[PDB]
């Protein structure tokens, strides 16, 4: 078959892959990005399409404009299980036309010298001499089966992780996903009968009975259009997620016109700390494939862009040293951990605590204001549950006369703080990975026991 040589092969053109291509462009490298979807459909994986504005500023990413920006978001309304307590959390964000924005990032990267093949699937990894050295591609637009060699492969294949899973199991980069460390999520976009009240605000509903292990959402895409859906924790034996959706849709969305459905469907969402290493010999993994999703609120498009940024930085460093080993790409880990990874680890622990709380706990905690909306933001943006904040909450929880998991909040804050310092002390070299990884596992396995 035909053989081609590139500096970098990016597999997948989602928020992760496209950002990697964008950040790597016009810097002296020959880059190819492939995606199985046709161009017009790239980026249409079922999503809430809600991204914070702060993510776009930090990375120097182009703002969504025009048709790409469907609705401006100014805050979030968080509802308690009994619908009695509503927390308001302010912050600027965007409700996106995800495919339109994604395709512009790709189009601009293409204008900056990056080559993009749509309708192309990476079938087989080229793994020779202990290194990832490229892939076998199938371009069905030209019906060609091409062999592409690269110094670095960027695996950004989404939740399917369809490429790195085909690599030898001895590689740390093939770390798989535990069922309980993910949520199955489903959404629909419909037009509403009446105009949406406070359409610049997102609505998040917490209820362990209508969406166990996750939550329901009501995300306005306009004055008369809304993205409504839910997520539940996997590997718990719960029935099909569509059963939850059909049963409780009217409770959270009574205003939608069910005869005006635009899109529907669901997918898997990682809800854990990232891959213990997102880099190895000749390969970097980003996005959902590298578990870059926020463990608490399940947002992963902003962090996907972050992972793409770090992927670009690490690759450029590798070429300046002629080192494409794990050691030569190790800055990928250091960058992402500081940027988002350390937060994920802390939030991984906090998630496990939150998912085990009852509706009574959540109703009590929100009505009695154990933590402020302000001090909640700090938890979901820096991953920090300050020991002073936890103490303040524990004084309120002390007024509860019934048994509850809430009494362990201080211990949770200490565990979050512990694993945070552990990730900030991420190994400087690949030779310290195994030791560091086992220490992380010990923190988690210990924590899981403390919640019982
Ligand atoms: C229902 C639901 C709702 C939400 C969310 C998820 C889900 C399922 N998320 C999470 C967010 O959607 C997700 O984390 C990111 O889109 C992940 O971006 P990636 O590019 O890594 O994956 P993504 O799946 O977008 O990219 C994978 C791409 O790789 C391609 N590909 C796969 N295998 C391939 C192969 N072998 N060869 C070639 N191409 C291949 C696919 O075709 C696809 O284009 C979210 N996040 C957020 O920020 N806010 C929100 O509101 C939500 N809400
Ligand atoms: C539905 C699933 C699975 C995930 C959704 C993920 C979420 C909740 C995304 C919301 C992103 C968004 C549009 C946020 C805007 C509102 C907000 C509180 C943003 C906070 O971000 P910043 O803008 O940095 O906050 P500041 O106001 O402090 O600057
Ligand atoms: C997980 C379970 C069982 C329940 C609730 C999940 C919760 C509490 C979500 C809180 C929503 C929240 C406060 C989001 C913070 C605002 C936000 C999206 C900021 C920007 O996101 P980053 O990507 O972290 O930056």
């Amino acid at each position: 078959m035909k053989e081609l040589k590139y500096d970098v092969l990016i597999i997948g053109g989602g928020f992760a892959g496209s950002s990697a291509a964008y950040q790597l462009s016009r810097r002296g490298l020959k880059i190819l990005l492939v995606d199985s979807k046709p161009w017009n459909r790239i980026g249409d994986k079922p999503c809430g399409d809600a991204v914070s504005k702060a993510h776009f500023d930090k990375l120097g990413m182009p703002y969504p404009k025009g048709e790409e920006l469907e609705n401006k978001i100014n805050g979030i309304k968080l509802y308690s299980p009994d619908m009695q307590t509503v927390w308001t959390v302010n912050g600027e964000g965007f409700e996106l036309n995800a495919p339109l924005y994604n395709q512009r990032v790709l189009k601009e990267a293409q204008d900056r010298g990056v080559e993009i093949w749509d309708l192309t699937t990476a079938m087989k990894p080229i793994f020779e001499d202990g290194y990832v050295k490229g892939a076998v591609l199938f371009n069905r637009r030209t019906n060609e089966e091409l062999t592409v060699y690269s110094k670095v492969v960027v695996e950004a294949t989404g939740y399917s992780r369809s490429f790195r899973s085909k690599l030898p199991p001895e590689l740390p980069i093939t770390e798989d996903l535990d069922d309980k460390d993910a949520d199955v999520a489903y959404r629909e976009v419909l037009l509403t009968k009446e105009d949406i009240e406070d359409h610049d605000y997102l609505r998040i509903f917490i209820d362990q009975e209508t969406s166990p292990g996750g939550y329901w959402w009501y995300l306005p895409k306009g004055k008369n259009k809304v993205n409504v859906g839910l997520g539940i924790q996997g590997g718990m034996g719960y029935p099909s997620i569509h059963e939850y959706y059909k049963k409780y849709l009217d409770k959270y969305a009574p205003d939608v016109d069910k005869s005006k459905l635009l899109v529907k469907g669901g997918a898997l969402v990682p809800t854990r700390r990232p891959l213990y290493t997102m880099a190895w010999n000749g390969i970097i993994v980003i996005g959902d494939s590298g578990f870059t999703v926020n463990p608490v609120h399940g947002g992963g498009k902003g962090s996907a862009m972050i992972s793409g940024y770090c992927a670009a930085k690490a690759i450029l460093s590798a070429f300046e040293t002629g080192d494409f080993s794990a050691s030569g790409l190790w800055d990928m880990n250091i960058c992402y951990v500081n940027e988002y990874g350390a937060k994920q680890a802390s939030l991984d622990i906090f998630r496990r605590f939150l998912q085990k709380l009852s509706n009574d706990d959540i109703n009590y905690g929100m009505k009695k204001k154990i933590i402020k909306e302000e001090d909640l933001l700090e938890a979901s943006e820096k991953g920090d549950l300050h020991l002073s904040v936890a103490d303040k909450a524990m004084r309120v929880i002390s007024g509860l006369g019934r048994p509850s998991l809430l009494f362990k909040l201080k211990a949770v804050a200490e565990s979050m703080k512990k694993i945070k310092e552990l990730y900030l002390n991420y190994p400087r070299s690949p030779s310290s990975l195994g030791s560091w990884r086992r220490e992380v596992d010990n923190v988690l396995t210990e924590f899981n026991k403390s919640l019982s």
